[PDB]
C-alpha cells in the first residue's frame, strides 16, 4: 500500500515541448558496444570534417543510494533502496556558411548537452515516477514548451536567477 | 547571408513531451551571486523534513570557445564565435509511506537530474536554434514523448544501447 | 523638556496581531521566589502527563546600565539611568492524535518561546517607549500581523533572510 | 486524521496587538553567513553614533526534537517530529534631548529585545500553529493588546506574579 | 552654536554641470545583494556581447576618522567624530560601427570611472556640506561645466598642470 | 563612417548639478612632474593649521586599451584605440568652532575625495563624449542635481543601493 509522494511544487497548467525525432538508422558503434558506456556516431554528418556528432549514453548503479545524503536519518533511509543513475552527452557540430558567396569562408560551431538523472529506487518507484524529474528539471527553463525561448535566452545572456 | 546548418540526422515525425509547470511563487533563493550559482528552495515541501527540494542555475561565458575542442582548424574557428553555457540541477526528495498502515515506517528517497549545456554563439545563432540542441539530446531517451517510457525504462535498467 | 527619540526606522502602516486571552486562575506557582524569579503551571492541561504547560517570568535590574555597551562615550552616558529587565519562558505540551483510530498512538509535541525584554529606563522613558521595542521586534516577524504567517513560515523553514 | 491540540488554557477574548511597519529597505547584512545567522543594520539611524540600530536573526535545526525533554516516554515520541528554532535579537539606541536647550548634553539610551521560538515540528505542524505559541507567550504580559500597558509596567518596576 | 567652516578657496561664479538621468528600471542585481557592497547590470545594453555595462556603489565606516592623518594633533581631533565613505565605479562599453558598411567591423571601446569620498562626520556635518566637496573636485576640470571641455582635454592630452 | 554607441540606459529628463568655481590664483604648485602627479597647495586657508587643502592631478596613458578587459575578443578590440586616464584627488580640511563660546575647543575635520577616469580613446572619441562618462557616473547619486541630496544622503548613511 506504499506510495511515492514527490514532495514538489506542481502547478495545474501544462505545456508542449516539441521534440523531433533522431533516427536510429543513420547512428554506428563507436566504443563499448557491449559494456554500460556506449559512443555513437551520427554518420548523417559532413564526410569531410574532423568532428562529427556523437552523443554517449552510460549506465550506474550503486548499493548505497544514501552516501551523499547524510541530512536523511537512517530510520528513514529505506534499507531496500538501489541507485540507478544515467547519462547522455550529445555533442553535435553546426556549419555555417552561405551559398551566396563561395569567398566566405566555413565555420564549424561546436554545441554540446549533457543530462544526468540518478534516483533511488525501491520496488513502488515507476518508470513514470522517474520521468518525472527530468521533465520538472526542465520545466523552469521551457515555462512554455515549444512555445517561446524567453527563459532559455535569459539563461544564455548570463541571467542565473529564474524564479527572481 | 551566412546560414546554420545543423550537421546532424533529423527526421520528419514530432511528439509531445507534455512537461507541467513548476509555479516561482514558492521558490526561495537561499545562496549565491550572478558570478556564483543561483540556488532555489521549494518551500511547498515538508516542513518536518530537514532535507527539502532544490533547484540550482549557474551561467558562465567565455571568449575562447574552442578550448575543450581539439580537432576544429583555425581555418574553421569563427572568430566572432563566443561560448555560452549555462547548468541546472534539481534535486526533490521523494516520500514513501501508506495510509493503510500508521505502523509501518515511512521513508523519504532522494532523486537528483541535471542539465548542462554549452553552445558556440555567433550572429545568426538564434535563441530557437540553442534550444534545439537540448531538445535534440532529449528526443532519442523520449522517442514519443510523454506517450512511452520505454527507452527510459531500459536506461534506468541499466541497458545504453539507445540505438542499438 | 528632554525628549525621547528611538534611533529606528519607522512606516505609516500599521496592523492588528490579534491576541487571544490567558486566564490566570488555572495558574500556579510550581518554583522559585516572590521576589525574582517565578514559574506558573497551567493546570488546565492534562493530568496523566509528567509534563503540562508552564510559563516563567524572572526580572532583573542594575545601576550599571551601559555595562555591555562599551561604544557609548561617558559624555553620552546618562547617570540618572537604570537597566530594567524581564524574561518570560513559556513551554506548552501539545498532544496530537485522530479520535478517528483510538488505536493510532497519542504523542506529545513540545513547544518553547522566551522574550528577553532589556531597557534603560530614565525619568522620560516611559511604558509606551518600553512597549515599543517589543513591538517593533515582532513587526518583521508579522509583518501584516494575524493577516498572514508568511515571515514566520520562513523563519521555521530556516530561512533568515527576513530583509532581504 | 490526526490533529494536533494545544494542551493550554485559552479564553474568548481577543485584543490587537497593533504592529507599526518596519521597512526592509534601509536595513543592511553587517555580519554572519546567509545561512545560518545574520545581522542587519538599520541605516535609518544616526551616522556620528558608534552604535546604531541592529536586527539579528538565527535559524537551526536539530534531527532529535526530544534531547532536553527527559519527561516525554518513547511511546509518546514522534519519530517523524523534527526540532525548528529560530531567535531574533533587535537593539536600538534612543537618543535623548531636549530642543528648548542646546547647551544640556544628549544622551544615547540603550534598549534590546530577542525572541527564541522552538518547535517540534511534524507533518501536522501549521504555520498558524506555531504562530500560536508566541501570541500566547505574548498575551499574558498585553492582555489588552495595545489597548493599555499595565502588566508590561509591571514587569518593568520587577513585578514578577503576572497571574498573581 | 558650533559651526562648520570648509577651509576653501571658493568664487563667486558659477555654472551647470548638465546630468542625463540614468534609469533604475533597466538595473539588475548582481552581486552582494543586501551587503554593503552591490553591483548592478545595466540590461539596456547589447543583447550579444560578453561585456555590458556595470555600475557598483559601496560603502564603508571606519570609527578612527584620524587615522591617516598625523598632522593633526589630538587636542583638535573631534573625539566624537566618524568615518563615512562611499566609493562608486561605473564601466560601460561603447561600440563603434558604421551602419554604412556591413563589411567593416564593429569594436568594443571600454571605459571605466570611480568616484571615491571620504568625509569625517559630526553632528553638525550635513548632506549639503558633504556634497560641497564633490563639487569642488569637480569644479576645477569642469569650470564652466556643461558649457566647453577645455580643462578636460587638457587633462586626457597628458596635461596634468591644471592651475598652472 | 564609424559612429560611436554609448552602450547603455540614458533617459530623457536632465538635472543641473550646480558648480562653484574655483579660483586658480590662490593654488601653488609644491610637488610633482607630468611624469609624476602635479600636487597643488590651496593657501586661501588658516594658515594657523599645519594642514592645508591640497588637490592633486595625475595622468598616464598606455597603448594597450584592453589590458585590464579580459572577455573583449581580439576581432573587437580596435588596433587604433589608446587608453587615456587622469585622476584628481582632493583634501579639504574643515574647521568646527562656535563664536559663541570663545571657552570651547576648535576642531579640524578631514575630507577627501577621488575621481578617477580611463576611456579608451578613438578617432570619433569627442571630449564630450569621455565627459559623458563621468557624467553618467554622477547622475544616479544626484539623480535631481543640486536640488536635493537624498541619494548622497543613503550613500552616507551606509545603504549602497542608489537603484533599489
Amino acid at each position: 500500500s506504499y506510495t511515492i509522494d514527490i514532495n514538489c511544487s506542481t502547478g495545474d497548467t501544462q505545456a508542449n515541448l516539441v521534440l523531433t525525432e533522431i533516427p536510429a538508422e543513420p547512428y554506428v558503434h563507436v566504443s563499448g558496444d557491449n559494456k554500460s558506456t556506449i559512443e555513437y556516431l551520427d554518420t548523417g554528418s559532413d564526410n569531410s570534417l574532423l568532428v562529427r556528432p556523437t552523443q554517449q549514453f552510460n549506465c550506474v548503479s550503486s548499493q548505497y543510494p544514501y552516501r551523499n545524503y547524510s541530512k536523511i536519518p537512517r530510520s528513514q533511509q529505506d534499507p531496500l533502496a538501489v541507485r540507478r543513475e544515467f547519462y547522455t552527452r550529445r555533442v553535435e557540430y553546426w556549419r555555417k556558411a552561405d551559398a551566396s558567396n563561395v569567398d566566405a569562408p566555413e565555420y564549424t560551431l561546436p554545441q554540446s548537452c549533457s543530462i544526468r538523472l540518478a534516483s533511488t529506487v525501491t520496488k513502488e518507484t515507476t518508470a513514470a515516477d522517474i520521468a518525472g524529474i527530468v521533465l520538472r528539471t526542465l520545466a523552469p527553463i521551457f515555462p512554455n514548451g515549444s512555445g517561446d525561448w524567453i527563459k532559455l535566452q535569459q539563461l544564455i545572456d548570463g541571467l542565473p536567477r529564474i524564479f527572481g
